[PDB]
């Protein structure tokens, strides 16, 4: 019933797009996360932001499990409190190849709808706290990339514009 979805690249200017609020929880929205979960199925991931399927809306869907049978799902979430320092190595669909250490918060406390629209709250640690936040930013027009020297992200740029210079 879902279909996997375009995942963009940076340095796609519509990957900077701040997502709204969701409004309510319609079927409409019910197949958006649908059609998030099947993307981030499709390839190792464990999340996915809407802004990343160029859909501007506040819908993340996450899964850290290692049976891939663990899925969240956050509308409207929003990170009400943060504690602690934590960083990994990141990656990002939207960045595909490229790694970094990325500097964030070891726990936060999110509250978020569900699939269904039920509200719900959880503090997070680890993996996932990080993605939470990495999903987060997404949602926000912010790329982990940001958080590197300009070199290394432009590098990083030129070498994503180059896999892609022959499309369109
Ligand atoms: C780690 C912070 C959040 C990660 C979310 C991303 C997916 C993404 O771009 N979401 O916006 C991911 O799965 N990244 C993967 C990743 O970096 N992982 C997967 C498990 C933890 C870490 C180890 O490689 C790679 C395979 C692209
Ligand atoms: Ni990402």
């Amino acid at each position: 019933g879902s279909s996997v979805l375009q995942v963009l690249t940076f340095p796609d200017d519509r990957l900077r797009t701040v997502a709204k609020p969701v409004e309510q929880v319609t079927p409409e929205i019910q197949q958006i996360v649908d059609d998030m979960l099947e993307t981030m199925y499709a390839e190792e991931g464990i999340g996915l932001a809407a802004t990343q399927v160029d859909i501007h809306q506040r819908i993340v869907v996450i899964d850290i499990s290692e049976t891939r049978d663990q899925p969240m799902v956050l509308i409207n979430p929003e990170i009400i409190e943060k504690r602690g320092e934590d960083g990994i190595e990141e990656g990002c669909l939207s960045v595909p190849g490229a790694r970094a250490l990325v500097p964030r918060a070891a726990e936060v406390t999110v509250k978020a709808l569900d699939r269904n629209g039920q509200e719900y709250q959880f503090d997070a640690d680890d993996l996932l706290a990080i993605c939470v936040q990495h999903e987060l930013d997404h949602l926000a027009g912010k790329l982990f990339v940001d958080y590197l020297s300009p070199l290394k992200r432009n590098r990083i740029k030129e070498k994503l514009e180059k896999i892609k210079r022959f499309n369109e």
